[PDB]
């Protein structure tokens, strides 16, 4: 049947219906640390999500939504590596079985317990559709996640998965500030790469936050707790939805930061 994270579907098959899978910008990728280089001309870099407006969250059997209001400039990011006006639709994140594993980028081969994936397309493109189909039509700001003190601007996140439990499961979610889920530092990696979910387009500028945010052991607990299945079908938690590193080739990281 379709694309997963299984043994028979996962990221090792997912090349067959989507060729680009073995492509030349492909994501995720390991951060080298010390090969990636401090690059002076990166603008300072502008996370500017005062405005947003949540809409809804939505468990479509691979993650869980949350969607944004993007018929305005609203929630957007600008500056450093980009050109342009960048604006949020959604954000998802990625997450293992146990607490070593779960990332999609690792840092010098570590895997962090989650990612997190705010999703934005270029405006100049005029929407997501066709920016998507651009190689400077997406930029992503990918924030790691480790298990110690709780997020409290998680935790409403959290407490509406129980209605969300399987897949085709919606909800309505107003009002969440994504200002809730940024660490305190944005020094971050940049580089050329691809969706990480099929179909895998190379339309990404990514931007990697150096600085995890912490959750709890908790809050990580209530994300396993999802199904990848549907309703009344055998149940299959919703674990290591992430794809691994790819091939880097010849791409170079840059820093934000000396
Ligand atoms: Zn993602």
């Amino acid at each position: 049947h379709h694309w997963g994270y299984g043994k028979h579907n996962g990221p090792e098959h997912w090349h067959k219906d989507f060729p680009i899978a073995k492509g030349e910008r492909q994501s995720p990728v390991d951060i080298d640390t010390h090969t990636a280089k401090y690059d002076p001309s990166l603008k300072p870099l502008s996370v500017s999500y005062d405005q947003a407006t949540s809409l809804r969250i939505l468990n479509n059997g691979h993650a869980f939504n949350v969607e944004f209001d993007d018929s305005q400039d609203k929630a957007v990011l600008k500056g450093g590596p980009l050109d342009g006006t960048y604006r949020l639709i959604q954000f998802h994140f990625h997450w293992g079985s146990l607490d070593g594993q779960g990332s999609e980028h690792t840092v010098d081969k570590k895997k962090y317990a989650a990612e997190l994936h705010l999703v934005h397309w270029n405006t100049k493109y005029g929407d997501f559709g066709k920016a998507v189909q651009q190689p400077d039509g997406m930029a992503v700001l990918g924030i790691f996640l480790k298990v110690g003190s709780a997020k409290p601007g998680l935790q409403k996140v959290v407490d509406v998965l129980d209605s969300i439990k399987t897949k085709g499961k919606s909800a309505d979610f107003t009002n969440f500030d994504p200002r809730g889920l940024l660490p305190e530092s944005l020094d971050y990696w940049t580089y050329p790469g691809s969706m990480t979910t099929p179909p895998l387009l190379e339309s990404v500028t990514w931007i990697v936050l150096k600085e995890p945010i912490s959750v709890s052991s908790e809050q990580v607990l209530k994300f396993r707790k999802l199904n990848f299945n549907g309703e009344g079908e055998p149940e299959e938690l919703m674990v290591d939805n992430w794809r691994p590193a790819q091939p880097l080739k010849l791409r170079q990281i840059k820093a934000s930061f000396k």
